């Protein structure tokens, strides 16, 4: 009989007339577009204020002031920038430590004493901080800043395109799988037609390692998603860094009393400011650092808030609409396909070239690793599909499978071609 009745989303959702159908579960489709690893610009900030004038400018020359760990992490990030600033030279002595060796950018100093880091006179500074020197007062302070890549803090993404909500039936115990593409099904006596909604457009998949949560959009990085490590650092190998980078910290010796500091540092300043000390010739460091996008994001609570468990797709209910007519059955190839070549990426958002020979009988359905690419009649075929799969690449039309030869790279090889 030709009917018509609605079918809710939920689980446990089914109708009975004419013929049963049960909403079996929901899932989706999609072509992925693997980004690689992402992780906010987390701006991070050492040094010390030191009582001497080291020759040595480095983690190691400096050991006996500056926080190991701190130091060695700060050093390996990313866009480094650290200054060594004289704020009392050497009166008389040493080597290479008298104020007269503190030119601006400190090219003299740095003669004798090479360093990676900027070295600047800082002459008119307090020197309170250090005291304890019954003849020559000596003070010197160090800072290093870099944008620091945090285990914790990296996620990997892929971004689904072409998302396809998979409405999961069961009409008469016959297991249909409804989509915007192919949303009808075959009924003990005829033809069901699905109504469905529209497909809730591209999806962002935030794989935390491994468990999976998941964004509605490209994201939005104008909106309340602005903090996505989306929106911050790329790294498509998981080890090189590509586009879009902040400038190197911008590092400033501020003083306790400082107007300056009654304002707080812009993204990616950095200021220093020395302790007086409890002990003699020992002086303390006070760090304010402006954070890069004005936060610092928090990776756990920021994927709780702005992602769910599953991904999101409409309220529904899908239109069952119930008819009489039968599919016209046309024959079918079932003999793989020859001389099939796959040449481009996977899971890149580049369609790959798949060209090769549809076998006599009928038309090929065909297959590239179970992802249906089209049907193909028989004779030479050229296709740009958009594959999922890694190669090596098993071509079928529907029944045996044969191996495809394959130039085919990935998302992290497409993003460096």
């Amino acid at each position: 009989e030709e009917a018509f009745t609605y079918l809710c989303t939920a689980p446990g959702c089914a109708t009975q007339t004419p013929v049963p159908v049960r909403l079996a579960g929901v899932r989706f489709e999609s072509k992925i577009v693997d980004g690689g690893c992402f992780a906010p610009w987390d701006l991070e900030a050492t040094g010390a204020c030191i009582c001497e004038i080291p020759t040595d400018v480095s983690c190691e020359g400096l050991g006996a002031w500056v926080p190991t760990a701190p130091c060695a992490r700060i050093w390996n990030g990313t866009q480094r920038a650290c200054t060594f600033w004289a704020v009392n030279a050497y009166s008389s002595g040493g080597y290479a430590q008298l104020a007269s060796y503190f030119n601006p950018g400190g090219s003299y100093y740095k003669q004798y004493h090479p360093t990676a880091c900027e070295v600047e006179p800082a002459f008119g500074h307090s020197d309170a901080a250090c005291w304890g020197f019954p003849t020559d007062t000596v003070m010197s302070v160090f800072a290093l800043a870099s944008y620091v890549q945090h285990p914790h803090k990296t996620v990997r993404v892929k971004f689904h395109t072409e998302t396809r909500t998979v409405w999961q039936l069961s009409v008469a115990g016959v297991s249909c799988n409804v989509t915007t593409e192919h949303p009808f099904c075959n009924t003990p006596h005829g033809q069901l037609e699905v109504q469905v909604p529209p497909d809730p457009g591209d999806l962002v998949e935030y794989i935390m390692n491994q468990q999976s949560r998941w964004g509605l959009g490209s994201p939005n990085c104008h909106g309340p998603d602005w903090a996505s490590p989306v929106c911050q650092r790329h790294s498509p190998d998981c080890s090189r860094l590509v586009g879009a980078t902040p400038e190197r910290p911008r590092l400033r010796l501020v003083d306790a009393d400082d107007p300056l500091l009654r304002t707080a540092p812009g993204p990616g300043e950095v200021w220093v400011t020395p302790v007086i000390g409890s002990q003699a010739r020992k002086c303390g460091l006070h760090i304010r650092a402006g954070p890069y996008g004005h936060a610092t994001v928090e990776m756990p609570e920021w994927i709780h808030a702005h992602t769910t468990s599953d991904p999101w797709h409409p309220p529904g209910p899908l239109g069952l609409k119930f008819k009489t007519v039968r599919p016209v059955a046309l024959p079918r190839a079932l003999a793989p396909p020859r001389n099939v070549r796959v040449t481009g990426c996977y899971q890149c958002g580049t369609p790959a070239l798949v060209e090769g020979l549809a076998p006599g009988g009928g038309n090929c359905h065909l297959t590239v690793n179970g992802e249906d690419v089209g049907a193909f009649p028989p004779g030479k075929f050229v296709t740009a599909a958009l594959l999922n799969t890694p190669p090596p690449y098993q071509v079928s039309c529907g029944g045996e499978s044969d191996r495809a030869s394959a130039r085919v790279i990935d998302p992290a090889a497409q993003s460096f071609t």
